[PDB]
């Protein structure tokens, strides 16, 4: 599925992630279009041989299983594949983890090159919300 900028944000603020970790919701709307152009069935490879996934495309070398990364975790309990569901459930909860661990949300290339220190408040205008 691909989301409209104002439903993607109001899913996004239903799972709990408005703050989240003192992250306005802004911020993760704006990782969401420039990780995967809000398209939940988004995939790429990367050179080590993992693939990112889903609308916040994370990574098969920590996050997930995709039975095909050599010596990989699995720290959200989960297959790959559920990262790419129409609904947002196991991105959202897996994200809370990652964010979580240590370097917030720089764990996004995306994120700290494009919406790092930018207006992000600019993601959720005129939404109703
Ligand atoms: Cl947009
Ligand atoms: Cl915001
Ligand atoms: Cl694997
Ligand atoms: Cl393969
Ligand atoms: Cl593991
Ligand atoms: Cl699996
Ligand atoms: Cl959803
Ligand atoms: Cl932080
Ligand atoms: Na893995």
């Amino acid at each position: 599925k691909v989301f409209g900028r104002c439903e993607l944000a109001a899913a996004m603020k239903r799972h709990g992630l408005d703050n989240y970790r003192g992250y306005s919701l802004g911020n993760w709307v704006c990782a969401a279009k420039f990780e995967s152009n809000f398209n939940t069935q988004a995939t790429n490879r990367n050179t080590d041989g993992s693939t990112d996934y889903g609308i916040l495309q994370i990574n098969s070398r920590w996050w997930c299983n995709d039975g095909r990364t050599p010596g990989s975790r699995n720290l959200c309990n989960i297959p790959c594949s559920a990262l790419l569901s129409s609904d947002i459930t196991a991105s959202v909860n897996c994200a809370k983890k990652i964010v979580s661990d240590g370097n917030g949300m720089n764990a996004w290339v995306a994120w700290r090159n494009r919406c790092k220190g930018t207006d992000v408040q600019a993601w959720i205008r005129g939404c109703r919300l």
